[PDB]
Parts: structure tokens; C-alpha cells; sequence
């Protein structure tokens, strides 16, 4: 009838992950889903992605169909009364009939946070991973220039057994002294990325700004595609699904 | 026996304040009287000031007197294996077995953070006041301007019974555009303040900001100190205790 794209931010700290998962876990999809009657809307909510437990997510996008004749610029609003308050619609736009959130986006780029200081920050503990030692941030930025570019990334998959060759368009660290301190930003820009790929990315960074054979190691991960060659997955909680981009109409 | 002055950050919402209050409830002095046996100190913590039910700190002093051989370099990190998660010290340092932490501040430091966007923030619910409509950004720095200074500010004061003149050095306001949204960050620095002071002048402020007589409106509240005139008391979520200054010596 009208199909929506709804732009969602979420805490993912208390959500087993994105995807609805059935025996009662608590999922963002089946927290939307269970909402979208109060607007009148079909309870189905089709993601651009999918996050794993505890990451967040600043603007996911979520296609559903609204039978109901609220107006585009209410939706928000209307849904936000009913959502938890961990999950709220941040966005709504009227799109075509034939809109699929999942399958028409261009890219989708992820952020991870790094707060580097002596000590464990309260304020920051589910937003950013506290790393106490100190970071060599040269020798990060040359591996990071080597995930540039079309490669088999399943070395950084996790679960993930599927077609690896993605294509990472953007690769960047960037650090901003904050107040709560300093802390060092991964960003990550791509058509799509292999489930795991970027929080398994981040934890051999992370090895390479401490000690991990240096940038070089990474090579032979993208060459053999071997997942036993990486470092460890990066927690969940500095991870941050920034944003998709979609071609006019 | 040894006399050493914490630092502690610690994110107020767990929290019904700082000091006891006895009736069974979690405030950050218990807490941290409960980890101090783990250290060899004496179970007792003075503070430099004192935070309501869900305001933060991230360098609230305390002091408090050890009597084992605990270097001080290493006390940060043994209260932290004791302390609850949303709270830690992030700083240690011996001073004067006389030393008081509330009687020798020279001055302390609040900073309050509004978040100017169209939708809630569920990353930052509990770190800044969500505000949708905007802010008369000039109104709010000239009543600021009004507040600089010697005065009787018992009308932005809750439940205090101490003499109500105060030195107020600093009161300024400070906006960056975000990703999140549009940051209006409020600060305050005096030699010491009354109790419901700051959440009393930050919720005068955003009366101003929104719709409160001009910003005027404040002398009215200075020269009788009368708080039938103040507005609502700001709510606890945005408000920082930013640290304290003390004397050299």
C-alpha cells in the first residue's frame, strides 16, 4: 500500500542482535515488528543489515508497508511511544512500492570506538572498548591501507561460510581527543560485508597498534582467506552501524 | 597510616546519589566504602561535593586513609578489580593526613549537556537532555551573563540550609554541531555551590532558551532569592561533576 524506509538508532547492549531469533530472545527486528500494529502498519520490517548481540546502530534502515493513512512526517513519533527506550525510529521516508531495503542499498559503513586512557571509563564502558596500552597508530594505518579494495574477506568472517570477494571502499582511522578522553576511530565504508568481517578486522588492527607481526601479517590473510591467521573478534560494544545509501528512487 | 585523595568517575543513573542515605539504597559513598577494606583502608570516603540520584562525575575527589603499604600507584587498579562497573577511580594521589577534600577545594566544576535533535537519542539517553525544539541560543547567554558574579542564589537551591552567597566564576555556554545532533554544553566553576544549584540554574536556563521571560527574568530570582520564581530542576541524566581544584600545598 505505502512502504516506508524507517532510519532506527538503537543501543544494542540489551538486545540479543538485529535479526528476529525466535524462543522469546529479545531482537531490535522483533521489537520494531512488534510496534508497527500501533501505526497500522503490516509487522514485518525488512533491515538493510544485520547486527550481532550488543552491537549499535546510529541509522539502520528498515523498509515496512503501512496500510493505515498516517502521514510520512507522524510515523516517528507514533512509533516511538510504542518502541523500548533503547530503540527509536530516527527517520521516515515514503519510498516506491518496490523498495528493498536489504537488496537496492549502494553501501553500508560501520564505525568502531577505541578510548584509550589509564583507566576504565563508567560513562563509556558499553560505547567504546577501553584499551589501557599504548597504540601505534602508524603501523595501524598501513595494514588498514592493505583491506583497501576488492578482496576475499572471509579471513575476517566469523560463522560465515558464503561467496567472500567484497570490496572495502573506505578504511580510515581517525583520532579525536575527547574529554573522556582520547579515542581512536575505525571507520568502514562497502556494498555489503560478510557477517563478522569488521569486528574481526578491528581485533587484528587492534594487534597490530600492540604487537602482532606488523601491518604485513594482514596480506596473508586476504591471500589464503584463512580465519585461524586473524586475531580475535573485537567486542560488540564499540562497534556502530553508521549508515546505507540508496540511489535516488 | 596514609591519607590519599581519589579521583572517581562513575555514571550516576544505578546510583540514589552520592553520599549514604541509608533506606537500603546504592550510592556511590557505600560503594565505595565497601571496596575500600580490599585495599587495607578504613571504610570511610569524604567527597569534595555531592551529586543527586543520576548525575555523573569524571573526577569527583574523595578522600580517604589507608593503612596497608599500598603504593599509590597501584590503588587506582585494586579498587577498580573491587568496584562495580559503573564506577571507578581514575586517579590517586597522597596528600597531607590532614587534607580535606570538601573544606580545602578551591573551587569545582559542572558541565551540563543538552542535545538538540528532532528525535531521542537512545545511545545518549542517559548522557544529555534531549531537547527537540531549538534553543533562543541568545536569550540563554545573556541570563548566563546575568548569573556571573557575587550573589544570593538560595532561589536555584533545593532543601539547603547554608548561607546562600556564592562567587560564581565562570557560567558559559558552548555549542557544537554534532553527529548526533546540535551539543549546547553548559558551564559552571565557583568556589562552591548550593545544594539543587546547578540543576535549578540549568533549568531557569532552558526555560530561557525555550520560553521563559526574557532572560531578564533572573534578577528577580538573585535579588530575592526566592525559588517559587526558578524553574523546574534540570533533569539528572545531563549533569557532570568535571573535577575540583585544590591548593598546592
Amino acid at each position: 500500500m505505502r512502504r516506508l524506509l524507517l532510519l532506527c538508532e538503537y543501543d544494542g547492549t540489551l538486545f540479543a542482535g538485529l535479526q528476529r531469533q525466535g524462543r522469546g530472545l529479545r531482537t531490535v527486528q522483533g521489537e520494531l515488528e512488534r510496534a508497527l500494529p500501533g501505526i497500522g502498519a503490516l509487522p514485518k520490517a525488512v533491515a538493510a543489515g544485520r547486527t550481532d548481540a550488543g552491537v549499535h546502530a546510529l541509522a539502520m534502515p528498515f523498509h515496512v508497508d503501512v496500510e493505515s493513512a498516517i502521514p510520512v512526517e507522524k510515523v516517528p513519533e507514533a512509533l516511538n511511544r510504542l518502541l523500548p527506550e533503547d530503540l527509536k525510529v530516527v527517520g521516515a521516508r515514503e519510498v516506491a512500492p518496490d523498495f528493498h531495503a536489504r537488496k537496492d542499498a549502494l553501501w553500508r559503513a560501520y564505525r568502531y570506538r577505541i578510548l584509550v586512557r589509564p583507566h576504565p571509563s563508567p560513562l563509556l564502558r558499553h560505547r567504546a572498548l577501553w584499551v589501557r596500552r599504548p597504540l601505534d597508530l602508524e603501523a595501524m594505518e598501513e595494514a588498514l591501507s592493505l583491506l583497501l579494495g576488492r578482496h576475499n574477506f572471509l579471513g575476517f568472517a566469523k560463522e560465515e561460510t558464503r561467496p567472500g570477494e567484497r570490496e572495502l571502499l573506505e578504511a580510515r582511522l581517525q583520532v579525536a581527543e575527547g574529554e573522556a578522553g582520547l579515542e581512536v576511530r575505525l571507520y568502514f565504508r562497502g556494498k555489503s560485508f560478510l557477517r563478522g568481517q569488521v569486528r574481526g578486522m578491528v581485533g587484528t588492527l587492534l594487534e597490530v597498534g600492540l604487537g602482532k607481526r606488523p601491518p604485513e601479517s594482514l596480506k596473508a590473510i586476504l591471500k589464503t582467506a584463512d580465519r585461524r591467521l586473524a586475531g580475535p573478534t573485537a567486542p560488540a560494544h564499540g562497534l556502530y552501524f553508521v549508515e546505507a545509501a540508496y540511489p535516488e528512487e
